């Protein structure tokens, strides 16, 4: 029922004879590419996915023939191709909520002189779906970029608005992946959960990036799932007291307005 | 070796043991969703793809469990979901060639008071990789990853003109089947553009994509990205044919040459 966190891993999941393993694997290959690791061969993809290299070889050959990868003639290495951009825009275009939310986000971004964004979860990350900047505006586009769940304000609000058992399951995953730092990670999360219960937002005061503060408010939506709106920026421009006393309350009111306008 | 236009055709995996048919079929399902077709059920997807309904059912079930589709609990209909963006949307919106092209595109857009874009082909469409609007330009921006049809747009024509002889004919033979009724009307407009490219180095679309939009495009052959195409276009009353042929087109050719010399 919940979205798979680790689709290449067999676990306690009872068998699923409908599941199309080759489709899962080929899409996982595309997910190996990152801004720093943007050119990859079959060996690195096999090490990243844990798949046999001959299996990877069939998938990258197929992805090239379909236009989702391209292969450099000299090196043999692969890179993402622009079919992926077309798919992403088709996805973004079903977010009708943006026509109501974006003007309201720009008003808040202009007041706070900071970025306001809308995000949703995929696996253990939050993904930016729409970003507006204060009229004090860079070249890098941020739609589709990702933030970790536990330390960002958007991930904390997403976890806060989650059912208790589902949060526990995702948190198990994070805990078993970072055993050394988990007590510290969890304390930061516990504090954000108290803020959600007490005030209806979550903060990240330098806990995603040390120089950055942000506040976030979730919106549970029947079609889209849990959407999260945040406002954040340099901690010098947005000290904790400003987020608690001013921006956080404005963000709450903004989300109620969006929520009341969206069927 | 040319990118497949019809990957679900007969006998691919037979000629090519490396071809993973189930992966092709799932991506063909995801391609059914477009900016204007946002919600589809299994039967619409079977009709669009030609695949049997039980086959589509396995593919969509898989895509939902993975987070690439979502399913409405009451209606059973599907939509693309957030996991699609993790396949690489942000990285492709941030190609490093933008750091060379974008400021040059801004200068042209400011001068022309019109939008300047960078595009590349995917199957029978041109996909926008970057778009810059002139300072004080109040035309609605086309979005990153939006598409234009190949045959009637300036960007598609320039792409076809920069192609190898044979690849162009293969694509065009393919376009003659999708649209037999108006093909001689598509052929004539394309032959004009190919002639313009041979003679002058650009391609025009004077209202041949949308009636009140005119645009000029210039291709660039790049060793890594393939054929990139740059265009400059806008309201036809602002950009008459004469302005595009005498002023914008030549400036766009010089811009592409500058881009070409700065990214080796
Ligand atoms: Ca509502």
């Amino acid at each position: 029922k919940p979205t798979m966190l680790t689709p290449l891993e067999a676990g306690v999941e009872e068998e699923d004879r409908q599941f199309v393993t080759a489709l899962a694997r080929g899409l996982e290959v595309l997910r190996c590419f990152t801004p720093t690791e943007n050119t990859l061969g079959n060996q690195e993809i096999a090490h990243k996915t844990g798949l046999p290299k001959p299996t990877v070889s069939r998938l990258t050959h197929t992805l090239v023939r379909l236009g989702y990868l391209r292969q450099d003639a000299l090196s043999g290495l692969y890179q993402l191709d622009i079919g992926i951009l077309r798919l992403g825009y088709a996805m973004l275009s079903n977010l009708m909520i943006r026509t109501v939310a974006s003007p309201l986000m720009q008003v808040l971004a202009d007041y706070a002189k900071a970025a306001v964004a809308m995000a949703a979860r995929d696996r253990l990350s939050m993904v930016y779906l729409d970003v507006v900047q204060g009229e004090g505006n860079t070249m890098r586009r941020q739609i589709g970029s990702t933030l970790p769940l536990a330390g960002s304000s958007v991930g904390r609000a997403c976890l806060a608005a989650m059912p208790e058992d589902e949060r526990t399951f995702i948190l198990e995953h994070i805990r078993e992946r970072e055993p050394e730092n988990w007590p510290s990670i969890r304390k930061g999360l516990d504090r954000a959960l108290r803020d959600f219960e007490d005030y209806g937002y979550c903060l990240s005061i330098g806990e995603w990036h040390r120089d950055v503060n942000s506040v976030a408010v979730p919106l549970v939506h029947k079609q889209y799932g849990v959407l999260v709106f945040n406002c954040g920026g340099p901690s010098f421009q947005l000290p904790r007291e400003k987020l608690e006393d001013d921006i956080g309350p404005r963000l709450i009111e903004m989300v109620h307005n969006i929520s009341s306008a969206v069927p």
